[PDB]
């Protein structure tokens, strides 16, 4: 059975497949994200160098549920229009539930074919793995501004970046509480 269950659970009717799906979608296009053990453990979660692959993979829906929660609040029709252009010059158009652009997620490898594909939960949340699969990796830490730089999830969420701010301090005190991180 499980031992931690992500918060969408709790919000939307869809939410245990949005589960399912997630935990699929971990084992394919996050085996990077489920290898790397991060030298922020002792902010996010102290005993994540003892989790199993399984519990590692029930950490980071929980993690992901979390940032849902602060760019969408669960509503994968969201649609917010930034200041910036695109390589078309439109502005671009952040989207669904980890609020993704269908430029800067398709440079991930996400395969956005329309701007409807974003507002497709299950495609969003695949597009959040392979984006932490790649930074968490590749910065070797979930998060945090280090020597003039983000790292991690930072690079690409507002909300995993540290301040004094209710996004922030809620997904890192949710996530060291978690009872397999304490």
């Amino acid at each position: 059975s499980r031992e931690v269950i992500p918060l969408w659970e709790d919000k939307v009717a869809d939410g245990k497949a949005w589960s399912t799906h997630v935990y699929s979608a971990l084992d394919k296009l996050g085996p990077n994200l489920l290898d790397v053990i991060p030298a922020d453990r002792s902010l996010f979660c102290p005993k994540y160098s003892s989790l199993s692959y399984a519990q590692r993979k029930q950490y980071w829906a929980f993690v992901l549920s979390s940032m849902v929660r602060f760019e969408s609040n669960f509503k994968t029709a969201m649609s917010y229009t930034q200041d910036f252009n695109d390589s078309n010059g439109n502005r671009v158009i952040s989207r669904g539930l980890l609020q993704i652009s269908i430029e800067s997620g398709n440079a991930y490898g996400c395969g956005f074919k329309s701007t409807k594909d974003l507002h497709d939960p299950l495609q969003n949340l695949s597009c959040g793995i392979r984006i932490l699969d790649r930074w968490v990796s590749r910065d070797g830490r979930i998060a945090g501004k280090v020597d003039g730089a983000w790292k991690g999830g930072a690079r690409y969420w507002s909300v995993l970046r540290a301040g004094d701010k209710t996004s922030y301090k809620s997904i890192v005190s949710w996530s060291q509480n978690l009872s397999i991180c304490k």
